[PDB]
């Protein structure tokens, strides 16, 4: 866990629009 990676997600991760990532 770290700033650069959290700030990543939040980057766009307010219950609007997930993401596409691979899982």
């Amino acid at each position: 866990e770290t700033p650069a990676q959290r700030q990543a997600r939040l980057l766009r991760m307010s219950a609007y629009a997930a993401k596409r990532q691979a899982s």
